[PDB]
């Protein structure tokens, strides 16, 4: 009826310009943010949610050179920080997953997907689709012959574990809430706010549709006015402080 334990595990980091957290801000200053992911213990097994950044990252802060992003972000990646080395701290192989959730395909959510292929990987119809076409998406994000599990909408993974649909950020960007034995109800909203005032204070970030990311926001506030959980948010490096990160869990 509740997962047995939700950990916080990082997973590398990103340097980003400060515009990325705040629209309305005026490029120049670097911020280097944390990269997560999530592993859930659950009666019916391990969970992991997203997976990190490509193995094109590793010791390669100028990976975006040349692109049409290059300067403006940075990837903080060692050999530590692949998924599978990941894993095999924590204790798994990849086959033992019972199931991948991708929150959205961009490059620092879904850059390991492909050391997983037979584990069906949780994803948006919306967000697969778009991530068939835009420039946003890297190759690492998109391989063709994963085992997929598209959904569209929101979805219950297993007991106590709820995905909530919040497109904005991406086309089909989904947020986690979570119910745990130890902490009660999580909200974990993925990059559906970068930061405690995207989500508190509303202000605009780093995103597709800015419209949709609000209405996504306001969805969120009344679960979380029905729900009261303790919330968690994708890349906020004043939370990160205060984080409890594997080994220990939530
Ligand atoms: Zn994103
Ligand atoms: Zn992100």
């Amino acid at each position: 009826m509740t997962v047995k334990k939700l950990y916080f595990i990082p997973a590398g980091r990103c340097m980003l310009d400060h515009s990325s957290v705040n629209s309305a801000l005026t490029p120049g200053k670097l911020l280097n943010l944390p990269v997560w992911c999530y592993l859930l213990e659950t009666e019916e097994g391990p969970i992991l949610v997203d997976t990190g950044m490509p193995e094109s990252a590793v010791n390669n802060e100028g990976l975006f050179n040349g692109t049409f992003v290059e300067g403006q972000i940075l990837p903080k990646m060692t050999e530590e920080d692949r998924i599978v080395n990941i894993l095999k701290r924590v204790g798994y192989e990849p086959d033992d997953l019972l199931y991948i959730i991708s929150s959205h395909l961009h490059w620092d959510h879904a850059g390991g997907n492909g050391a997983f292929t037979n584990t069906p990987i949780i994803v948006q119809r919306t967000e697969y689709e778009a991530a068939l076409h835009r420039e946003e998406y890297m190759k690492e994000c998109i391989l063709p012959h994963l085992n997929y599990k598209i959904i569209e909408g929101d979805y219950e993974v297993v007991p106590g574990v709820q995905l909530l649909y919040t497109p904005g950020h991406s086309p089909g960007h989904q947020s986690l809430f979570i119910e745990t034995e130890q902490s009660g109800s999580v909200l974990l909203t993925i990059d559906a706010s970068y930061t405690k005032e995207n989500f508190e204070d509303e202000v605009p970030f780093a995103g597709f549709d800015p419209e949709l990311a609000l209405s996504s926001i306001k969805r969120l506030k009344e679960v979380v006015k029905k729900e009261k959980p303790i919330i968690f948010f994708g890349h906020d490096i004043e939370q990160e402080k205060s984080c409890r990160v594997f080994p220990e869990y939530i």
